[PDB]
């Protein structure tokens, strides 16, 4: 009708377009995106996937060091689960054309190269050069576009679920499609299927500063939430320790692949004060090495920190990071010749909508995969290169339990459309523009890196009022991108928040002044609706 599909997939980055490609040879499938269908975090992806590939290494070594970066509370069937499938899985993407950096050179014959980041304990991440994001999602997206049984609908932004028992169909609360503002014509389209799938990212956006693209506004989790689904761990949210300080990287990342190859993390002044802080130094887990920038930044009264790969060759670096090397000579930096201003940013988020070992959600016929989810793999704090992971693993996982199920559906049925609200006003839209930015500031100051009770009774408090704010005033608004992601953002803080406020203690990237200690006995924070 409007629009018909088997499986609708909300999202195409690794985790949808991935999914999406298993699942075509048989299935119908549309893949939304809410911009063009390459900008999402895959894109940006630098550092490499997760994998164990070297005789040397072990899947045992993978979940050890994943357990121990994730601070404790990591969920073991997943993590090894997980750990056991890659390869694989990264092979599968492999056979999809993707290329990674071949070596030339164990002492006898050729191989993949390398490189390792924090908490790594053995070689184990496969990258293309330092921009492995760009050579996945571009080919993923070209063979979704090539193939008959998928249609990818680029600028369609997904407004909400549409839940069986919230439309008076009988039944068992179930999803049964989902209304999708179509950017391109303004109107909210209807999509129905058998299947829906939120691969809509992570919500790092809902902070000041962060690395992501502008995309990552987190609707997939506020979807989610709307219709029923229980969250959790959104207290976890992690602040990549190295993003640029410069005026003119609107938001930029070095990888930490960087420390994985020797860099260094310097003081204003150019020592190096990790030892300070951990034995692991410049390879320690990000939640540490975050917290320990952010101190030294406190102390000081410093801008910022540095990170400096200098002493070593000229050669080596600009063969390992063309990208950015590149990026940052345009901005008058030679990653080759001097220290790089750092500083930490809101990065990804470890938490989102609860999923089991297949991706099912808490509501029949939704599932969710990619950095939306939450499935206990990352505990309290994801280890670099296990997020890319995270993302083929179930997408993998979900076409085989969807393949299962597929036959067995029920017949698609027709539903209401979207209520069209149409009201407009030139200055209230302004103002749409200001909550967004208060939200992400005071979520800087009072759920960033060092928190306290209070600050988060501050969050909350700003957050309801945004909330009683936007029911009053806005309700019946035209929809429009800004105030669609000014919605999930706020829905999502409140989450955040209320996550925060339950953990009594400071655990991974968790941080409060006021339980300074661990909990003998602990776990994941849960919300349900
Ligand atoms: C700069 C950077 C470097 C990183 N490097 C690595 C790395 O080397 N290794 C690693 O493992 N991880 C890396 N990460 C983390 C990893 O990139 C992400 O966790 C992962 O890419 C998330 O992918 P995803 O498929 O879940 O969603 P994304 O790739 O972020 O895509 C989300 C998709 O959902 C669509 N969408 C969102 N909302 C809606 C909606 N409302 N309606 C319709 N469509 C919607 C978006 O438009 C987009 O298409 C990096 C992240 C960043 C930002
Ligand atoms: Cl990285
Ligand atoms: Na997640």
């Amino acid at each position: 009708p409007e629009h018909s599909c088997d499986v609708l997939i909300i999202g195409s980055g690794a985790a949808g377009l991935s999914l999406a490609l298993r699942l075509a040879d048989q299935h119908q499938v549309i893949v939304l995106s809410k911009g063009p269908v390459t900008e999402g975090s895959t894109f940006y992806a630098q550092g490499g996937i997760a994998a164990v590939f070297d005789e040397t290494d072990s899947i045992d070594s993978h979940v050890e060091d994943t357990l121990i970066a994730g601070a404790g509370i990591c969920d073991r069937h997943a993590v090894e689960f997980v750990a056991s499938n890659a390869r694989s899985c990264v092979q599968w993407l492999i056979d999809q054309g993707v290329l990674f950096d071949t070596h030339i050179q164990p002492n006898g014959e050729e191989s993949y190269h390398l490189t390792r980041e924090g908490g790594h304990s053995h070689r184990r991440i496969l990258h293309a050069a330092d921009a492995t994001g760009r050579e996945v999602e571009t080919t993923l997206v070209s063979k979704a576009l090539n193939h008959p049984n998928i249609r990818v609908l680029e600028r369609t932004n997904a407004v909400d679920l549409i839940v069986s028992d919230k439309i008076g169909l009988p039944g068992t609360r179930r999803v049964v499609g989902a209304w999708v503002w179509n950017r391109n014509k303004e109107t909210v389209e209807t999509c129905h299927a058998k299947a829906v799938v939120l691969a809509t990212g992570g919500a790092s956006k809902v902070y000041q500063y962060t690395t992501n693209p502008d995309i990552s506004s987190g609707d997939g989790i506020a979807m989610a939430w709307r219709a029923g689904c229980r969250v959790a761990n959104l207290e976890f949210n992690q602040f990549h320790p190295t993003a640029l300080y410069h005026p003119q990287a609107r938001n930029f990342l070095l990888t930490e692949a960087l420390r994985g190859e020797g860099a260094y993390l310097k003081r204003p002044d150019g020592t190096r004060f990790m030892p300070d802080f951990d034995e692991r130094g410049e390879l320690a887990p990000r939640d540490i090495v975050a917290r320990a920038i952010d101190h030294e930044m406190k102390r000081l009264g410093a801008d910022c920190m540095f990170l400096d790969i200098s002493h070593k060759p000229a050669d080596f670096i600009r063969q390992h990071f063309p990208m950015i090397y590149e990026k940052l000579l345009g901005l008058g930096i030679d990653l080759t010749q001097e220290p790089v201003p750092i500083v930490p940013a809101a990065h990804y988020t470890c938490g989102g909508v609860m999923v089991d070992d297949h991706g099912r959600t808490d509501v029949e016929g939704l599932y969710a995969i990619g950095e939306v989810s939450y499935t206990g793999l990352h505990g309290a704090n994801l280890m670099a290169s296990n997020s890319l992971l995270e993302c083929l693993v179930y997408g993998w996982s979900a076409a085989e339990d969807i393949t299962r199920r597929m036959p067995y559906a029920h017949d698609i049925s027709t539903l209401p459309p979207w209520d069209e609200s149409r009201v407009e006003n030139p200055d209230e839209r302004v103002v749409i523009q200001h909550n967004w930015h208060e939200l992400r500031l005071f979520m800087w100051d009072y759920v960033g890196i060092v928190r306290t009770t209070k600050r988060l009774e501050r969050a909350l408090r700003r957050i309801t009022m945004l909330q009683q704010e936007i029911d009053e005033y806005y309700a019946h608004f035209r929809v429009s991108n800004n105030l669609l992601e000014l919605r999930n953002l706020v829905q999502v803080a409140e989450l955040i928040v209320r996550c925060a406020m339950m953990r009594k203690e400071s655990r991974g990237l968790h941080f409060t002044l006021d339980y300074p200690e661990l909990l003998t006995h602990s776990g994941p924070s849960i919300l349900s609706p």
